[PDB]
RNA sequence: GACGCUAGCGUC
RNA sequence: GACGCUAGCGUC
């Protein structure tokens, strides 16, 4: 079913797990515009290449006094995306609004839609 | 079933899931003058207390070019024993050879008794 | 990011 | 030892 993802931190949304897509059953991003608004950029300290994209940005909280390291952005084929790390978040049950602590994406179980070009 | 532990670094055989006694349901020892021929000890660098014993060294793998870190050894109560990390480890069934390497005792599930002083 | 590794610190 | 938290390094 449905799940949110809040900042850990501040407990600001920050997206739903519809929107989550999965990139080589290993990464993690999340699609649409208003995700968008959720964090800020940094250029990386340690930036580098590997696999099927190339590690440009950390991302942070856009909550003003939160600024929660969320992840990195990448540049993955032709996109430039966001990839997330669950630690990062409380995963909250919409109906039920049970939350749940992750460390890892592996212990995290839902609809693993694959990332696909053909939504941008 | 019963079980070897293989020194995880050297494989050299340390004891058996026979010999091993559980304390507080969280620390592992190991029974026998067997087992003392295959480690040495070293005094602890950091000593300390806590829960129901004193941490006085650390112990190793007695095969020399190999002196693999074990644990260590506290004063419980009135006794001198090691206390064992199984991530030292490699444990192997004897009736396959099948060898399995956990990282917390928590995971690995052998019959557990626990420490009887009348045992010494 | 995913995973692996070293060092240090902290609690009982 | 059982947990817990940092920092750094490496791999793809
Ligand atoms: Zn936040
Ligand atoms: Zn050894």
């Amino acid at each position: 079913e449905n799940k949110k993802l809040l900042c850990r931190k501040c407990k600001a949304l920050a997206c739903y797990t519809a929107d989550v897509r999965v990139i080589e059953e290993c990464h993690y991003t999340v699609l649409g515009d208003a995700f968008k608004e959720c964090f800020v950029s940094r250029p990386h300290p340690k930036p580098k290449q590997f696999s099927s994209f190339e590690k440009r940005a950390k991302i942070f909280c856009a909550r003003q006094n939160c600024s929660h390291d969320w992840g990195i952005h990448v540049k993955y084929k032709t996109f430039e995306i966001p990839v997330i790390k669950i630690e990062s978040f409380v995963v909250e049950d919409i109906a039920t609004g049970v939350q749940t602590l992750y460390s890892k994406w592996k212990d995290f179980h839902f609809e693993k839609i694959p990332f696909d070009p053909a939504e941008m």
